[PDB]
């Protein structure tokens, strides 16, 4: 009941020596929340993996770091989003298209609400691990670490951490970006069919009244943009960026690729995504994540949880923005409603005064999580949208730019989070709880996320 | 103190048989509101105006019939506007920038609030003539009729009918217009740019807080297409057609031209503009501007007044839109605020059951004027919005489509108009009347009616 | 011990609807030709893992395809492709990929020159691992290989063995080839000049470039000219690279089954495993499973007519293929060789065009003329491919119908598999590099030589 | 009696600036050659109607212009300019305007595959109505005719008057031909292929048409390639013809000055007749007038330069004319007669080079090889103006520089004025057709043919 796969036995360019050095010395760099499989076992998948094509092609991320300078810069606004964890058994094509919808929904009314363009990137194609606090669970079982490691499913064996899964990651991946590059060039991007969905929501969202006035003007800006002569065939097509988080050093070294350009030097990409970023448990200054991160050409982020300091942020800008290229390097803030306000302010004044152009970005989810009376981890969306407020109102009074958001989302009408327009409540999220980790906001909460955060916006 | 053109000594094509039968005949019949000079000097300024390179061409007015062929299907919007009478002595560079300005820049307003596109024709490059009811006017003098005749100066001499201002006509005609082709093609035309006097025209404005919001959302609609990738060298350039009332047949036969095309026969076009009207006084069924209209290509139009019926309306469409091509015809209605409510309804039905398309376009400016108690001729603003609101109701009731308005203005600050934002008066009117014939919305009066009209169409 | 690593299957959708299932399954009850003999109980689980998995394409690019192949069938419009003879899964590498797409946009930037028209462009890619044999055993003594999607290329009778797992391989292999084909296809490898520079390479370093040079210096000017009057990359339309294999294995294409959206029309059956695909010479029997699950799907498709082809014969795939007259949704493929193509072509395309229908009518030239070397190897002659393709044209030209495309085999591979071309491959050189799975392909020179002469033809 | 009729002139808008007033007063205090002998008081008057009048051109344009004529300037544009030798008020009608600018797209086409990069197009059009002369007194013993702008080429002594009238019918005549001409490049007679194809008519018809069918079959072939590519007439930015004159008269050119709107740059001083002008052969004293007047302007300017031209007179041209540096501001138009280009161009050529400015280089082969035929009539050999482009592309061949462009004179009637080309027009032809009001123009197939052999030395 399984498919076969040989392991290679020559294939990459040999890595320049300096570029070989560098890597080197980043991975025998201590490394969290790493998986514990033989080492044996990665090293052939890791052969398997240096053979494949990659996900993504160096041109893109070029083009994807030209589009974040732009956001660095104060001109244009990210927007990320997409699963918590995918999983091999949800990486269907209507889970894709709902996910790759929702984004797009998002991202006309953002686009409407900051009067510039907005990047999109998703949470997909890779997003297949995560870190955990604790080995052992809840059910006394080692913890579930995400399909590229080990199962969901709450037995023992299933827990055990396998290496054949790596390959399965990419298969996975490869697939979903096909669609994904598939469904950004078809007719799923026109705007005008993606702003038709907005006028559903406006209708069956019980808090429909409230959001009305806004899709009606984006409505009537989207006709002014028809009347005026533009069609949809001279618009640029379409682009969704693909991005998760490079947790597992055997996945992420293995889809090194050596490639031209900028200059001419050669340089490393991780052909497994466009951009990745490093969170709150890897993100040691000194540890192999970071480490990778400086050898990288990609577009990185790292995620800046409560007990950051203005001088350790300044640090991840020297290390990480070496050359200072504006996009190169995103900070995502997620201190939690109740902080945002006090606790950002001087990391950003500290930030800014280094003459480095990073992208500010609010996470509003991972420092607004809670368990349940009911059993189940979820979040409430009011506290969600108080994190992206007080955001906002820190760059406002510097005069610095909001630059992005960073969120988890589904196109299914899950469950998962408390309250928005539905008010869902803890005895609602039993029934309906589909996420093989945190709660992700529903397509009614996401979209209703996206018309306040617009509001800010236009404030 | 003059120039000197010689009588050319051949020169057109000769008419193929049919055409030169009718026009002839057309011409043969009675004509009212014609110049008395004399038929030898008539004769040698047309053989002068026969060899000059025309004002417009036929592809342009191929082009304007399909576009006004979008505006009677109920998909698109015509604004026509300028000068009641343009004049020799005020053709210049500012007047006419600031008359094209005031165009764009309402027509930006009405293309935003109709979610269509907006036709542009200005009455320019050759609205030089006009009726009087009238032979002898106040002061006892030879009424003026506009400069293709005869002077506007208050004596006796300069009221004596021309000739030789037919070919002077001409000359102001082709300078004007070929400014007019620099014009939509330079920056002027730049969206942005237009719009960003609307906000000049809301700061100054005393009712400008009335129109904020509105122009804040055009503002937000023309950002948002700059947001997502529409710069302003993929639009379509701006084009401004021109139009005046056919009303001195000598120019306009002279300015006759013969062409190919629209399946391969020969057709007249008078490119002496690209579309023009008949007036209320020279529409006579079986005189010679009707007959002349008949014979020529260029789309047309009629107004119409408050003694019209439905029967004599349906005629019209008839002789003028035979071949039943949609555009070809518009009918303008001139009724009056207090009387378009009750008699442009059963107008409208009975054209709109011969299965004609032609378009509903308002003159509001026509039916409502008045001269002052201080002595001027003048309109109030009032009048003038509501015969506009009045012609909106009248469709709106009968689910037809009110296709334009035709409205007299410049890009001045003119005092002529009685009231709008700024509160014209009596007594302010005899300070700042600089029109050769009826009474303009000056700069101000005419953007607030492009919002007012856009409200209009958002209801 | 093996060098290998096992790679662990698993929830479903929606199934079809009953009534299209219903269809489907009365089709499929005809007998097939040249299907696997791997156990039933297993390829049922694989299909059931591949009914669920996201597509390889999607249906708005199939009707875009149909929509610029009825261009081609009506004459204002060329057809190119190809790609290998057969995909393996070893090979299906950035390297190569890239490689291939390269060779077929070089194509088609001259083929496009020389024939004014537009050069749609599909590739054999992204599935085409399942071949037909004739015999059952090879001259090793082995059961035969029959591409990547049912065994293995290597001489051991455990590789030979059927393996329906290899259904879920192959759909692995195509999605990342397809995901890297649209990648390279938005990327600055579409450019028109850069690509062609390229010929300009290929020009001063081969053989016979003294006598491509001048097509190659016109070409290049035409170009420098496009861009002279304003054109930049940006105002042209994205290079669009479709993908085809031959519609072998009817588990694999079963379970690629889609129905569309419905919005743009009523829903209809699409293969998603691929853009289109064709029928085979072995497989095309009239009455069997390969042409009904033809008929039933909305996809454009072929069908391979060699010399044993009766103009009725042609004229019943019309009939069962174009049942409703849509122009460029059958392509009549014809591969008869280049010492017959002049004789029995023309009778097959004069009763095909009195049916009223309109097909494009391909050539291939490649297959027809295959043979061996006295060195061992299976292979082709160069002149004599080309010939067929010129013989082709002849055909059409007298008869005043398109010659609408060619199919052929190519590598962006310096191979030494084909015979002769400007660097004159001889029974010596095969041995070099013969590392075609399956028949001799065009090598990287001779394909581009080969594009160079159809323009040729086309301008004539 | 007289078959004329008279038009009456009349109130003015803000002056111009008194700093920038004062400026041009001093510069045109400086000595003016070849000047209408018209009464100061009435010239006055032409004068201030025509400082009010709406331009013929606007600023921005210019400014564009000026851009385009940089890329040409550094060696990627290639300028054309051309039309009637001097225009006349009588056949400035649509059929010759209409004429002219097709002969120039035409010519445009061909050049621009010939080079391999834009061409600029500047018609001497819209303007074109005063000459200098060399005697005051004609063959017929009249004072002589200086063009529509100052007098009538009718042999009358009445018409000989020098009439300031004139300068307003000279506005008059350039708007309506200015308006024609923006209408018609915004029309289908701009469009890329319609226009070609009369290049095919040209060699169907011409009686050398062999020699030139096979560049003709090339360009058409790009055509149809850019076509296939899938670029649309709406893909491509509108044809731009600018208009030039030689700026003579000053009372015109004077009275055509404006102050631009500030908002891109510090406004500044534009000639609105016109998008660009040239000081002739006889009007470019350095200490003069017009080569001040051009100084004044922000047009971008030319200076033609005959066979007396030193190296050290041009050197002065450029700090005066381009004292900013800035590229294509300046074009120097070499007209040295066929049998002199060759040896008088290369010094001026490197002298100009070693100042580090980026002047524009254009060949006006036309008027240094103008000679009279037995049979009365003025006249030029086609010969010896195509040998005269051919030394003037040698000299920047061996000097490493940018052969800039071609000034001619031209129209699209099949008039009888230049010897020789194709048709091989005889002494005895001149007869049939001689229209031109001064020198003799290239007919319609003379100019083409002249363009096609243009092409041939730029691809060379
Ligand atoms: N995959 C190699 C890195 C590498 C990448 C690209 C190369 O071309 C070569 C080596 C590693 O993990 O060590
Ligand atoms: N093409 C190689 C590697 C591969 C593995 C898994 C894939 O999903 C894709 C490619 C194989 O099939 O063995
Ligand atoms: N001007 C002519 C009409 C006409 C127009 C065009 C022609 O080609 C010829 C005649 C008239 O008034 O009678
Ligand atoms: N070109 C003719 C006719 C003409 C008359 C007046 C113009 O405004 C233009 C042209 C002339 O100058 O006599
Ligand atoms: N998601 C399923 C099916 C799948 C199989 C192979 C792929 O290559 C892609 C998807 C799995 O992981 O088993
Ligand atoms: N409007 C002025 C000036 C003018 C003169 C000639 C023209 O050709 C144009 C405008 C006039 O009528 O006298
Ligand atoms: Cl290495
Ligand atoms: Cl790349
Ligand atoms: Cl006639
Ligand atoms: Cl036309
Ligand atoms: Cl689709
Ligand atoms: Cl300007
Ligand atoms: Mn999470
Ligand atoms: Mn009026
Ligand atoms: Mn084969
Ligand atoms: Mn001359």
């Amino acid at each position: 009941m399984n498919w076969t796969v040989d392991i290679p036995i020559p294939s990459l360019p040999p890595l320049p020596t300096d570029l070989r050095t560098r890597l080197d010395a980043a991975l025998a760099k201590p490394a969290a929340q790493q998986p514990t499989w033989p080492a044996d076992q990665a090293l052939a998948m890791r052969t398997v993996l240096e053979s494949v094509p990659p996900v993504t092609v160096p041109s893109e991320i070029v083009r994807l770091q030209e589009q974040l300078a732009q956001v660095a810069k104060g001109e244009a606004f990210l927007l990320q989003g997409g699963d918590c964890a995918e999983t091999f058994m949800d990486n269907t094509e209507p889970h894709i298209r709902g996910n790759v919808r929702a984004l797009l929904q998002m991202a006309v009314v953002l686009t409407y609400g900051a009067s510039m363009p907005v990047v999109k990137v998703a949470r997909i194609a890779g997003q297949y691990a995560k870190p955990r606090s604790a080995d052992i669970d809840a059910l006394g079982l080692r913890s579930y670490r995400g399909d590229m490691i080990n199962g969901f499913a709450p037995d023992a064996a299933a827990r055990e951490h396998d290496p054949s899964r790596l390959v399965r990651a990419y298969a996975n991946a490869s697939a979903a970006m096909n669609l994904v590059r598939a469904l950004t060039s078809s007719g799923l991007a026109s705007l005008h069919l993606v702003h038709d969905w907005n006028r559903e929501f406006v209708r069956t969202s019980p808090a429909g009244a409230r959001y009305e006035a806004l899709a009606t003007e984006i409505d009537r800006g989207l006709r002014f943009m028809s009347a005026c002569g533009v069609a949809d065939r001279n618009l640029q097509t379409a682009e969704i960026y693909a991005s998760h988080e490079a947790l597992v050093l055997d996945y992420e070294r293995a889809m090194l690729r050596l490639s031209d350009g900028d200059d001419g030097e050669p340089q490393l990409f991780d052909l497994s995504a466009h951009t990745v970023w490093i969170g709150e448990r890897t993100r040691q200054i000194d540890g192999a994540h970071i480490a990778f991160a400086q050898v990288i050409a990609n577009p990185v982020g790292v995620k800046l949880g409560p007990n950051m300091t203005p001088e350790l942020a300044v640090e991840y800008v020297e290390r990480l923005d070496p050359h200072n290229k504006p996009g190169r390097l995103t900070l995502v803030s997620r201190m939690g409603n109740h902080k945002v306000r006090d606790l950002l302010p001087p990391i950003v004044e500290k930030v800014q005064a280094t003459g480095h152009q990073v992208i500010w970005q609010c996470d509003p989810m991972h420092g607004n999580t809670h368990e349940s009376s009911t059993g189940f981890k979820t979040r409430h969306f009011d506290r969600i949208v108080d994190e992206v407020q007080g955001f906002f109102e820190v760059h406002r009074a510097l005069g610095t730019h909001p630059g992005g958001i960073h969120v988890e989302i589904t196109g299914e009408n899950v469950t998962e989070c408390l309250g928005g327009a539905q008010d869902i409540s803890e005895t609602d999220l039993a029934g309906r709880y589909e996420t093989a980790c945190d709660p992700r906001l529903n397509t009614q909460q996401s979209l209703e996320l996206a018309f306040l955060v617009a509001e800010m916006l236009r404030d």
